[PDB]
């Protein structure tokens, strides 16, 4: 179940900003730094709140991450496959941005947050949005902060694909 815009009720983004270079080679994990969400009303919720901080307190053109997963283990579009992410804590490497709505410090999520981003990034190889061979980091491994959380970077160190470099 992948929400896009319309589903979660956003605002259409704001401006242009750089377009992403299709097939990707990386994916990059966050977890949002919020309260999470375990039904579908309250992550449209949240959704539609991050994207107006994204936009009204940064000033960015749309919710900044590329993707995002709720504890409903539902998928939200942020600015897809074909739009650079922009992040808090930034950094410059060509990827695309998972989302784990939630706060994942001392909490892990639900399996079936887990599993929305796994089935995301196996249609992200299908429709050839990310390579066959795609590595995948967690934010803290790219930028000086938490995110993607203890807990959920624990979690991370068993995944397929992770990258421990
Ligand atoms: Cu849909």
């Amino acid at each position: 179940h992948i929400l896009d815009r319309s589903e979660w009720l956003g605002e259409p983004p704001s401006g242009k900003y750089p377009h992403l270079k299709l097939p990707v080679s990386n994916i990059i994990i966050h977890h949002t730094a919020t309260e999470g969400c375990e039904q579908e009303d309250v992550c449209i919720y949240r959704m539609k709140t991050i994207q107006a901080f994204h936009m009204k307190s940064f000033g960015w053109v749309d919710i900044g991450y590329n993707f995002l997963v709720g504890g409903d283990g539902q998928i939200y579009v942020g600015r897809g496959w074909h739009i650079q992410g922009q992040h808090v804590n930034g950094y410059g490497a060509i990827s695309v941005s998972i989302a784990f709505i939630g706060t994942f410090v001392n909490m892990e999520p639900p399996a079936r947050q887990i599993e929305a981003a796994k089935r995301l990034m196996d249609e992200g190889v299908r429709l050839h949005r990310l390579q066959p061979d795609y590595h995948i980091y967690a934010h803290r491994q790219l930028s000086p902060t938490e995110s993607p959380g203890q807990k959920l970077f624990e979690l991370m160190q068993n995944w397929p694909r992770f990258t421990q470099d």
